[PDB]
């Protein structure tokens, strides 16, 4: 397994962290959402939780990304769930595919239930 | 109706807040975007906003929540945006099928207008 | 070129700056993913990013918005991806199609590679 702390940003400014599949896969619209592995898992910093976003040149291609919420304490592997839109789409093994931003954990009263 | 005070976090560190459906629906993929009830209603804690987002079990079950900006001071009933991705998909009553995250509202001077 | 000082917020408490078109476009939902012009631009404030997301009316209507992030440092032309749903969707000059939502930018030490 391998920590969030491994993940790189594109440049300085970048606000998301790249994720790469593991995998080749072929994905075709009547497949529907797949969840592609990443080898990445959580748990995130204090008081913060992620959102796994599409990089835009990908879901231009025609991979849609759909946003997920990572909890903070989340310990499982980091999947990422996509479709794809129209046309058969090809993921190799290496491929930056999503993109996970952290965001602060706001907290509420809400019971917790 | 019933304030977002009342809504439960599924664990101490979910980032969302479970939104359920207050109806039996079935959706098809010709049908395109419906607007599920869910008797929650704004308006949000001081200098926050809300996204509403998919539950990641229900995206892979074929049901797409398109995200949706929750305004601060909405006070209307908060509804979650759905649709079918490619099969027929039935939500039940009390079924969570969306949840809410609260993020920080950040200020600026951009015209009001 | 526009900067994102020039958006406007609908109301007081809108979380969202609103997108506009500056092309009338016809789309359907055999042509896929499209990145329409908004002659907005980055950069973004110091310490944010942005989100653009759908407004729930065009939504609802049947375009699709694609989430995409807008990295702090980026200074090329904000698009909007989209892409019609079930229907043919005609966008308008001028027509606010999506927003622009702005968020803290947390710094990590992930590497910059
Ligand atoms: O894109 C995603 C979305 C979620 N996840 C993982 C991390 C997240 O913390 C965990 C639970 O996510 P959700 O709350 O969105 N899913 P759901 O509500 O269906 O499961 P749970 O009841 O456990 O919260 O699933 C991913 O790996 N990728
Ligand atoms: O998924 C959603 C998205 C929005 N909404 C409600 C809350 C939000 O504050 C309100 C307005 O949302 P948008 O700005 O996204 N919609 P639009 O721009 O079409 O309407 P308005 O001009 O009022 O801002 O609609 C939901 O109930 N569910
Ligand atoms: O909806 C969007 C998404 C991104 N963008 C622009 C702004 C963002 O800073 C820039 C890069 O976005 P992503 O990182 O999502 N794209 P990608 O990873 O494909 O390109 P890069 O390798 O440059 O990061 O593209 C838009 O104009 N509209
Ligand atoms: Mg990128
Ligand atoms: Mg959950
Ligand atoms: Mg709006």
């Amino acid at each position: 397994k391998q920590p969030i702390s491994k993940l790189t940003r594109a440049t300085p400014g970048s606000a998301g962290l790249d994720l790469c599949s593991t995998s080749h896969t072929v994905l075709t619209p009547e497949m529907g959402p797949q969840a592609l592995s990443t080898g990445i898992y959580g748990p995130l910093p204090p008081n913060t939780f992620g959102l796994i976003l599409g990089r835009s040149s990908i879901t231009m291609k025609g991979l849609q990304v759909y946003p997920g919420v990572i909890d903070n304490d989340y310990t499982g592997e980091i999947k990422i769930m996509a479709k794809a839109v129209n046309n058969i789409v090809t993921v190799s093994q290496g491929n930056r595919i999503a993109q996970l931003i952290l965001l602060p954990l706001i907290e509420t009263d809400n019971k917790v239930q």
